[PDB]
């Protein structure tokens, strides 16, 4: 017998498969029925209606009437990943109860389009920085849900580690890179299925750690200088691992004791780094004789365990 008019509330649409890849194909299967659930054939349907991010550049063939109430169309997908919503239409009106929805997935990870970056390109020994991976396919689609690892290379890779990765959405992933006690060059390559996930490794320099007052020393060329004369100060600065702390100018030292109390106070001149982590300054003694305690300062902190003690001669 002849079926009644198409009824959208009794009709449906399916897309097969779910998760097709960009540039691939997806099949649309529209089940057309009347209000008595009888199949509907011999219609003149409009072209399939495509929406969502993945509809861009996607094209549909005409609908094939299978003679059983099912109508099939092939969709050639564009290169944009994301949601694809498909609704059949008859004279501009919806011809199914709901649109069919799939996620069109990005293609294989492209090392050329993907990028790795480090928040700081100089990191102090023992400290950490953030590594960011932006993972993409050849068309520039962001790749979600990746399981990642990392490869560390270079002089400073021994003792350095990378944490678990955190996905931040839109194919962005972050991890913590912790350096160890070894200074020098370090390169980080995020890995996907054991292969490089980026064009080139992010590069950083591991520099000396925070200064260690226990490993640092201050000496003078004369332990008994006369009032108002000078003595050369030699300040050797190291981190907790014994690395020399280079390129870091100390502050003015702090003076206490009898020899710091005269009308003329002792004063240290500018520090010059003359050796690797070795800073030299000229100390001009004050007008008062007696014991002088000299405490070097670096970034507002005491730079040695115990002060240099001088006995200033009258």
């Amino acid at each position: 017998f002849v079926a009644g008019p198409l009824d959208a509330a009794h009709s449906s649409i399916t897309l097969n498969p779910d998760k097709p890849v960009v540039g691939g194909t997806v099949t649309a299967i529209w089940t057309a029925k009347d209000a008595n659930d009888n199949p509907v054939t011999g219609l003149n349907p409009d072209a399939p209606s495509l929406s969502g991010a993945a509809a861009a550049g996607s094209t549909a063939s005409g609908w094939t009437d299978n003679g059983d109430g099912t109508w099939t169309a092939q969709i050639s997908l564009g290169t944009t990943a994301g949601e694809l919503d498909v609704m059949p239409k008859l004279n501009g009106q919806d011809a199914a109860a709901n649109a069919a929805k799939v996620t069109v997935v990005a293609d294989a990870l492209s090392s050329n389009q993907s990028k790795v970056s480090v928040a700081e390109d100089h990191v102090k020994a023992g400290e950490s920085t953030t590594v960011t991976l932006v993972a993409k396919d050849a068309h520039g689609n962001a790749i979600s849900g990746l399981s990642l690892s990392a490869s560390l290379t270079g002089t400073a890779s021994e003792g350095a580690t990378v944490s678990s990765w955190t996905e931040k959405g839109d194919g962005s992933y972050v991890a913590t890179l912790t350096t160890g006690g070894k200074t020098g060059e370090l390169r980080v390559m995020p890995l996907f299925n054991g292969q490089p996930a980026a064009t080139e490794a992010a590069q950083l320099t591991v520099i000396a750690g925070e200064m260690s007052s226990a490993n640092s020393t201050l000496v003078a060329d004369n332990k008994t200088p006369t009032v108002k004369t000078t003595t050369e100060l030699t300040f050797t600065m190291k981190d907790a691992y014994g690395n020399p702390v280079t390129g870091l100018k100390p502050d003015a030292p702090v003076f206490s004791g009898a020899a710091s109390t005269g009308s003329e106070r002792p004063s240290a001149g500018n520090w010059t780094e003359k050796g690797n982590g070795v800073y030299v300054s000229t100390l001009t003694l004050g007008s008062a004789a007696g014991q002088l305690s000299v405490m070097p300062r670096v970034n507002g902190q005491n730079a040695v365990a115990q002060p240099l003690v001088l006995n200033v001669a009258g």
